[PDB]
């Protein structure tokens, strides 16, 4: 009854990322922790060069380590930014302090928009296991199934060390008091009901309710493309081929938006969602906030994602299906 935790690494506020030790000895793997899936991934040895994702990626060979012992099965993740695809194998992780055995998918066919703009090689899911493709028992639930941790939670701090997640329990020097708490809405995946989204101090958004994943593995707040639509509207911001945009002088006045969730307002002011690199007129900033519409059955949810977390410091609450929101830091 330990709490662990890893350091993650933090580029660009985009993509936030660490490491795990893939096989004996440690065959190491940058990877993202996300709450919005359940399978663990990492490419392979045998993913074809004609992929030029997995060409330019760190890459396993189970050649190369005593402990695999191995299944064949393929399997197929779907995400909502693209497919990827391979079979699955058997070996250890160890995921910051501990080791377990675990099932990952080993990837091959492996797309390049969007695997080859990523720092990170796989993905370690930690959502629950009514989403593991292959209904495969997720590595959460295994550092768990030989129970070490202290509470049976996690959670994850973003920088503005990149960041970390912490196994068990949560840092309480990165965040200014008391996380408030949202209870689930479905069990199964990490999901509040969000009632209103506002921006000045009307709500605008979301009236008679909307879902919302908390999901640490995506870059900024997305919303369906209507809704974002109408966000962006009220911002006055611009649409420019990859996402809204307006002139970086107007960046600090765009008002601020606040999201409803569950019990107080979480208020993200401009300096929160746009990326202020430079007050100048003449070129035009950024806005952390972006259109994608999430397939059911999850979606179509907003999904909050590192432009939120970064503000809230986030606990993930297995043992009684809440999430809890509480002040960066
Ligand atoms: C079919 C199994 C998956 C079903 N669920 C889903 O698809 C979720 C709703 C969405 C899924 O969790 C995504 N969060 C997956 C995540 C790996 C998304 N990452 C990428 O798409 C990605 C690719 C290239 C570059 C960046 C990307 O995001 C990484 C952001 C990490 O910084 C935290």
């Amino acid at each position: 009854n330990t709490t662990s935790s890893v350091i993650l690494t933090n580029y660009m506020d985009t993509q936030y990322y660490g490491e795990i030790g893939i096989g004996t000895p440690p065959q190491t793997f940058k990877v993202v922790f996300d709450t919005g899936s359940s399978n663990v991934w990492v490419p392979s040895s045998k993913c074809s060069r004609l992929y030029t994702a997995c060409v330019y990626h760190k890459l396993f060979d189970a050649s190369d380590s005593s402990s695999y012992k191995h299944n064949g099965t393929e399997l197929t993740l779907r995400y909502s930014t693209g497919t990827v695809s391979g079979f699955l194998s058997q070996d250890i992780i160890t995921v910051g302090g501990i080791t377990v055995t675990q099932m990952f998918g080993e990837v091959t066919e492996m797309p390049a928009l969007p695997f080859m703009l990523a720092e990170f090689d796989g993905v370690v899911g930690m959502g629950f296991i009514e989403q593991a493709i292959g209904r495969v028992t997720p590595i959460f639930d295994n550092i768990i199934s030989q129970g070490v941790l202290k509470e049976d939670v996690f959670s994850f701090y973003y920088n503005r060390l990149g960041g970390q997640i912490v196994l068990g329990g949560s840092d309480p020097q990165h965040y200014e008091g008391n996380f408030h708490y949202i209870n689930l809405i479905k069990t199964g995946v990490w999901q509040i009901q969000m009632k209103g989204v506002s921006v000045g101090s009307s709500t605008l958004l979301c009236e008679d309710g909307c879902l919302a994943l908390v999901d640490t593995g995506a870059s900024y707040i997305s919303g369906s493309t209507s809704s974002i639509e109408k966000l962006m509207e009220a911002l006055g911001a611009k649409k420019r081929l990859f996402d809204y945009v307006v002139k970086c002088n107007e960046g600090p006045t765009l008002p601020d938006i606040s999201f409803h969730l569950g019990g107080k307002e979480y208020t993200l002011t401009s300096a929160d969602y746009v990326f202020q690199e430079s007050y100048s007129s003449k070129k035009l900033c950024t806005l952390a906030i972006h259109a994608m519409d999430i397939p059911p059955p999850t979606g179509p949810t907003w999904a909050l994602g590192a432009t939120f977390i970064r503000k809230f410091y986030t606990e993930f609450d297995r043992r009684n299906n809440r999430i809890g929101f509480a002040l960066a830091r």
